[PDB]
């Protein structure tokens, strides 16, 4: 149908995942299940999902290690799923992407955002057409949220912040179709 | 006893692993088993070993992805195992490290060596004191890798020592010969 | 969605593992894969899995030592996996937990059950909301453990429910 | 020859390991190698040394998990090595034991020393006859551990001996002091 690359972002528990599924079902009804690819990071391939399970069972990663695993995984997910889907003119919807890395590894853990930008640019050559930031150690979580707000202000050509399951879905479609 | 970070490098089938084990035994006898830490990459921690087994079954992994997995594992390994052992003034021997990555990911796979240097410096803050590159006396890929090890040796003469695997004057089995050369560099 | 801590228990071969997966699938379809943590003991973390493998090849390990290894693993598992998942309002499904230790190490091996209780209360601060014991048909040893699971249920009726298709009962009881 | 349970204690780098080997050699010369059992914690059996290697490669244990691993390993070590040796009237020398756990897990990490005492008494039913604490020269953690060893020495004045000019090595000085204390 023509490539489109949509991402959902925000804090865990914000309803990102639910919204990404609701969009997938909506777009699938219009363009056909085969033309819509619903995926997620960290994950999206068998390898990545398997690495994700290991990381979950390890905990206690150095923060830069964690960043680097997420960048490796993104590279693999981009090359195998995202970019070939786009080359084939499908719609890709990804639950968590480059903005989560900035928010969590950058603002949260304190890793330099210019490094994270460089790493993201090293591994992908297509950025999302549109990103929906769903807005719903407390000091950590305040930083992460500030990161998402800053991302939205830095990238208003791409990011749209939707505030506070059906209402949110309706605004997602509204914004998507302008 | 005194911190000392020693790495073994070279193409696969070169005897790096054997030489690393032999030196570990040699130095353990002198300094005590507690003061010699033998490790390897990719690996070194339970997570890294598990990730290594996954990667070993991965079909057609993008070379840039593979580099980044190795750099992530290196970070883990450095922070958990290598740096704290050297802080405790121990000898660390690592079978494969930063030079394998330049030779394989850079020369082999064509990834920018300057990027790989940057990624390595990003993840470690202590370089090996001594690196033994064990030299064996698609094939184009193999030969690029070999070239990579030689250029690293030429670019790092302080740190690296190329040890050839053939006794030129005495009749000595190759494994013992190389080991004796390794011990010789340490004097 | 809301924290819920569910354990499956029973003798080896009871089908508790199969049931734990099936409940995970059923709940994952309702609340999302990300809000359902499927885990197990002994295990749950890479360290615990490696230690478990060692314990499996250990010949004639002192039973109190073995108890303490399983208690150290449970603590690690609880701190790293179970508690943080529950704090994030997720559902945790654990295949084997505190009751397995009571049945195998207390009733089976003869270690004082009140010691086992004390060690369990030392390492965890959240008990399961519901425990499903799946029931099936040296045997003296095996019968004491089986009986152990009945007796635990009897002492903890507010928490344990014994099941004698099995999956449909689990879902009906959970509702 | 006679049951004797000796331990060596102190912070890492203090020379505990070296002093335990030297004492093992000295006593093996007098009583015979078969009558002196040199061992260590955490470790001392194949299972324990394998667990130790896994702990090294996992890092970032909860402090209570770590304690409990060390206690499980102590139980196994006591049952298989220490108690049978003492029952045979041999001399047992252990590099690190109950006092390390108090200093590190208790004073260092903050776990209640009473809990540690109860866990120790759960797994062993004899204390060392003599314990040599070798006193050597995040830093907060370090200072707490060192303080713990001093407190242990004060609370156990019978069992514990803190060892701190002659024309010899520090290693040999400490070794001779250990021998001298032993002849009392």
């Amino acid at each position: 149908p023509g490539s489109m690359f949509i991402t959902f972002e925000g804090i865990d528990g914000s309803g990102k995942t639910t919204q990404s599924h609701l969009l997938a079902e909506y777009l699938s009804e219009i363009y056909g299940v085969n033309n819509v690819v619903l995926t997620r990071e960290p994950g999206g391939t068998l390898l990545n999902e398997s690495v994700r399970n290991l990381l979950f069972k390890a905990q206690g990663l150095d923060s830069l290690s964690e960043l680097l695993f997420f960048i490796a995984m993104r590279r693999e997910h981009f090359v195998k799923i995202i970019k070939p889907s786009l080359m084939q003119k499908k719609i890709v919807i990804c639950d968590r992407f480059i903005d989560s890395t900035i928010a969590y590894q950058g603002y949260g853990q304190g890793i330099d955002c210019s490094l994270i930008d460089q790493l993201n640019d090293l591994v992908i050559d297509v950025y999302p057409d549109i990103t929906f930031i769903i807005d719903v150690d407390m000091e950590f979580y305040y930083r992460v949220r500030d990161g998402f707000y800053d991302i939205a202000k830095k990238n208003p050509h791409r990011c749209h912040v939707i505030t506070d399951i059906n209402f949110v879905h309706l605004e997602v479609i509204k914004v998507l179709q302008m």
